[PDB]
């Protein structure tokens, strides 16, 4: 294929002639993204150029990690790969990686910002997040930083999770307490806490826990969910942190019906099951999909799990050129999916 060069975001992109009319649509994880027209299919795509993919073993392994993950993801609510390309003609020339997916014009902040959503629409948005999470969680992949800006949405409110599983000042308002505060154990339900925070904000138009720092955010959380038991302290390494929490004036759990006034009582019930401090008592994604709040959308035949995903590489320290060669292998072996991968139920 013939490549062409274009300066985008102050740097040269080199892309196959297949992709035309590139226009910047923002940064992504370790890279920047342009929308483009795929002349082969007439589809609109998003092309991510990785920034310095092989600068160090940290960059090189994260490049491999991202390509492996995206090659594995085949779910309608999860970002996956239409194409992956490099201008390099051989491994010796290989220093640039571009990833291609379907174009999603907005993030979730674009959906709720200027639109009072209906409850039926909120149901659909949260349902899609949970379906995507069921899939990634089934492959032992956790997001860990799920938030509105990591949910890509198209013109018809179809949503995909991105930037999951990936060892600048980010918002912490949606992070699970066990992540934000570096507690000693956590599971896949870290992402369910984030869903609760997202859903609360879609229903009320207000950030649920807009803390100015980690301590202020914890205080806002405890005012809603109540002071934790001694059992929860088991998970916290720092004595100063445990002593502080234990020292706080005790607060009762709020009745969520008094917090989310006017909301669908089924929404309030689901929120009560998601926004619990004990990650072992938090509802899972698969359980949440069965909740009556989503009754009009739920379809067990269309909520699939993932194929087994081999993450053995995560425990390995390899040399930079080994990660580079493995990444090159994954670029070369990529098989684009069929354009139409779905059939009427
Ligand atoms: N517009 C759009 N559409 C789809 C995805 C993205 C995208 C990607 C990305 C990931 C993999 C890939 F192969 C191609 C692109 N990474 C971050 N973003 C974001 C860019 C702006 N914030 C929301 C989406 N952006
Ligand atoms: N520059 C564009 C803007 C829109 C998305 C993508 C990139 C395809 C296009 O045809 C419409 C051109
Ligand atoms: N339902 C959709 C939403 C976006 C615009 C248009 C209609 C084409 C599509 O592929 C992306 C599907
Ligand atoms: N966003 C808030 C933060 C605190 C807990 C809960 C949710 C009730 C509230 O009045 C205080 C607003
Ligand atoms: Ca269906
Ligand atoms: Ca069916
Ligand atoms: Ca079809
Ligand atoms: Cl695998
Ligand atoms: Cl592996």
């Amino acid at each position: 294929p013939t490549f062409y060069r274009q300066e985008l975001n102050k740097t040269i992109w080199e892309v196959p002639e297949r992709y035309q009319n590139l226009s910047p649509v923002g940064s992504g994880a370790y890279g920047s993204v342009c929308a483009a027209f795929d002349t082969k299919t007439g589809h609109r795509v998003a092309v991510k150029k990785l920034s310095r993919p092989f600068q160090s073993i940290i960059h090189a392994k994260r490049t491999y990690r991202e390509l492996r993950l995206l090659k594995h993801m085949k779910h309608e609510n999860v970002i996956g790969l239409l194409d992956v390309f490099t201008p390099a003609r051989s491994l010796e020339e290989f220093n640039d990686v571009y990833l291609v997916t379907h174009l999603m014009g907005a993030d979730l902040n674009n959906i709720v910002k200027c639109q009072k959503l209906t409850d039926d629409h909120v149901q659909f948005l949260i349902y899609q997040i949970l379906r995507g999470l069921k899939y990634i969680h089934s492959a032992d992949i956790i997001h860990r930083d799920l938030k509105p800006s990591n949910l890509a949405v198209n013109e018809d409110s179809e949503l995909k999770i991105l930037d999951f599983g990936l060892r600048y000042v980010a918002t912490r308002w949606y992070r699970a307490p066990e992540i934000m505060l570096n507690w000693m154990h956590y599971n896949q339900t870290v992402d369910i806490w984030s869903v609760g925070c997202i859903m609360a904000e879609l229903l009320t138009g207000r950030t649920l826990f807009p803390g100015t720092d980690h301590i202020d955010q914890l205080k806002l959380i405890l005012r809603l969910v109540g002071t934790p038991g001694a059992e929860l302290l088991k998970k916290i390494s720092s004595e100063s942190a445990r002593n502080y929490i234990q020292s706080l004036a005790q607060m009762p759990k709020m009745n969520f019906a008094n917090v989310f006034i006017g909301a669908n009582p089924l929404a309030v019930d689901l929120l009560e099951k998601m926004l619990v401090l004990d990650s072992d008592k938090r509802i899972t994604a698969a359980q949440a999909l069965a909740h009556a709040y989503f009754a009009q959308y739920h379809d067990p035949d269309d909520e699939p799990v993932a194929d087994p995903y081999d993450q053995s590489f995560e425990s390995r320290d390899l040399l930079i050129d080994e990660w580079k060669s493995l990444t090159y292998d994954e670029v070369i072996s990529f098989v684009p999916p069929p354009l139409d991968q779905e059939e009427m139920e």
